[PDB]
């Protein structure tokens, strides 16, 4: 199991794994903020990011002082804990740190590898007493930002390239998500009195996290692949992405069609031999201190590739079938909710109602690393009661209407 | 099975089975339409009724000439033959001819049969030639009309009363469908070249018909039963309402919770009780002519009640469970497409094209009765390549924009 240090906001820079960091490329001049490296490769941005029936979450001041900071990232350090006390999360971390992006895109020499461009390399600054500040590249895996001005809208993502999309051929790229760890997504249970009735609850905000590091890893292993489009009536995207059904629940055959997921799986697969394809030509770097065998290695490691007595990598059926499948069905939210003890919604249909707000995550008579909010030795365990808006009301609080903008769907002329 | 007449529009009419009849209740003089009883209880009025993206069909110009009505008409009666080849659409008719609305509602007296209510009846006007035209009462199971001013909005209701509702509290209600037959529902299929690509389809009309005919069966026995609503934010109904999801595909368990499932299984069943319950205090009518042992026999048959030694009603647990079954997951869209041969969208949750249009319903070398448009003698059985569009072309034409509306969703200010 990986490692997850601690760290106070207030740590100083060291230039190694606290620094100073610029994660959007660049108008030259950007801005940098502080980064805390928990997991290598893995680094909290303690700061917003600023680059039928709807709710968004507003709250200007959430994470503007450095106490609050301090709070955003030993909670996000907690719930990283909480992931890896379990063989399943375990796993999903140990994959993520492994599925380095490739270092290059379709728009790099097939025969050359290149780290510096966007979908791998961000600027680091190198914090030096008496002289002038460097600027290095760095290579990072997924990046934790807090929220943009919704909060409500924990959401991933990369920065995509002029033309092709590397999280969708093979190569993959560095993730980015904005999070807020202490605003609740809140559901219903139709529930029998132990009549029927609706039952709120709140979601366990690691298996929320869970959730989008299950894109991360299709993102890193560039398999986050789209459903054909709908295309002539104006093009547009299906509205049932089966990545995003298989991210809740893995197959899902009474939504997905076995010609979809056979169209995923062979698109997977000609990704992988595309990357395979490109090591096989791979002869040097764009630039300096690349070491190209190094890289081959991991790259074999990270798509698990066969090797030939001549070097030449290749794609093996069996290999791919069990890699992918680990990756796509494996590690599901309904999978992990079920191996940690908790409740998530019924479906990926299921209406969310108006989120919540907690300030106590980092309180252990309320929120622990092994057992979330249902508490055995509170009784907050049995029917995942620690969880239910009705029985554990200390855990959280209502959010007011000068926080919550209210939409409701409409058709329009487009 | 069920007889099915054949009619002109111009026949004459003959206060039986061709009449003058005004359907929604009165603002005293109302608006009476010539009716066609094509079965028993089952009445067609070729007539407009008055009373991601999206695409609105418009036609202010149909069914406005007798020729025009007669083509609808004929391919109503066509559909139901149609309907009427096979033995679970001939067990649909039968069900539906059978399912006479309870003579009552939750406001009329428990100890009344009441047929003079707007769940039950509708007026006729006897058409005597020396005399003025009498208004007489009229009980329906179902009346089809033509569509209001959106052609692509095929929909099933009643005329729901003060305060309660008698097509979810087991009473029923007469069901009124708007159908246009001639306008087509368009999918996709994700599909292997005999590389993956969308294929297009267009629906069968008989087995669109079946589909709301499943609800009208429904009403009928009052188990239009909704979900829960989602009440405190602002009370609404789930998005997800098992009735629709069941009339698609019977059970969905990847969608409907089994708690869910459980819930309107009782509230049907309570229903069925609160009949019978009824049923063992009926000792008169509001009116005349009303016999009230004929019509206990008549709902003893349709709920399949028990009657004990001293007449009275009950019911039981394994009659219930067997006619519930037929009537919720028996009779559904993908049940009755599989019997039929016909092609239908992969999931309730699959989205609709631009629908199109076809004026060759009543053309054999088209669409027959016991094939609709997958006609082994053309090919087209194979793979339901008589409703794949790019295959079958002449089976129908794409609608101009001077009809089709177009709109996107949109989050707005409620
Ligand atoms: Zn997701
Ligand atoms: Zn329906």
């Amino acid at each position: 199991p990986v490692n997850i240090k601690n760290f106070n906001y207030n740590d100083p820079i060291n230039n190694d794994d606290i620094i100073m960091m610029e994660p959007f490329n660049d108008p030259g001049p950007g801005t940098y903020y502080k980064a805390f490296r928990i997991i290598d490769r893995i680094w909290i941005v303690p700061e917003r990011f600023t680059y039928k029936d709807v709710y968004e979450y507003y709250d200007p001041t959430y994470l503007k002082t450095d106490a609050e900071k301090d709070k955003f990232l030993k909670t996000m350090i907690k719930l990283f804990n909480r992931i890896n006390s379990k063989p399943s999360g375990q796993r999903l971390l140990d994959m993520i740190v492994d599925a380095i992006p490739y270092l290059g895109n379709a728009s790099t020499p097939p025969d050359k590898f290149a780290a510096n461009v966007a979908n791998v390399s961000i600027n680091k600054k190198i914090i030096q007493p008496g002289a002038e500040d460097q600027i290095k590249g760095l290579m990072t895996n997924l990046i934790i930002f807090g929220p943009g001005p919704v909060l409500s809208d924990n959401f991933t993502d990369s920065m995509i390239m002029n033309g092709h999309s590397p999280i969708s051929e093979g190569f993959g790229a560095r993730m980015m998500i904005r999070f807020c760890p202490s605003c609740l997504n809140v559901f219903n249970n139709v529930q029998e009195n132990k009549i029927f009735s609706r039952r709120a609850y709140f979601a366990d905000p690691a298996l929320t996290l869970m959730h989008e590091l299950i894109h991360v890893l299709h993102g890193l292993y560039g398999i986050k692949i789209s459903n054909l489009p709908i295309t002539p009536f104006m093009q547009h995207s299906d509205p049932v992405q089966a990545e995003e059904l298989y991210t809740f629940g893995g197959h899902d055959p009474s939504v997905i069609s076995p010609s979809t997921d056979m169209n995923i799986y062979n698109k997977a697969l000609q990704n992988f031999q595309d990357i395979a394809n490109r090591l096989n030509i791979v002869s040097s770097a764009q630039g300096s201190g690349i070491d190209i065998s190094l890289y081959k290695q991991i790259y074999k490691n990270k798509y698990d590739f066969v090797e030939d007595p001549n070097g030449k990598y290749s794609v093996d059926k069996d290999k791919f079938d069990k890699l992918y499948k680990a990756l796509m069905f494996g590690f599901t939210e309904t999978n992990l909710a079920g191996e940690y003890g908790i409740k998530t919604r019924y479906s990926y249909f299921s209406e969310y109602l108006p989120p919540i707000k907690t300030e106590k995550l980092l309180d252990n008579t309320i929120y622990t690393q092994n057992e979330g909010f249902n508490i055995a030795s509170k009784n907050l365990k049995t029917e995942f009661n620690g969880q239910n808006k009705a029985v554990n009301k200390e855990a959280y609080e209502e959010i007011s209407l000068e926080h919550l903008v209210i939409y409701r769907i409409a058709m329009c002329k487009p």
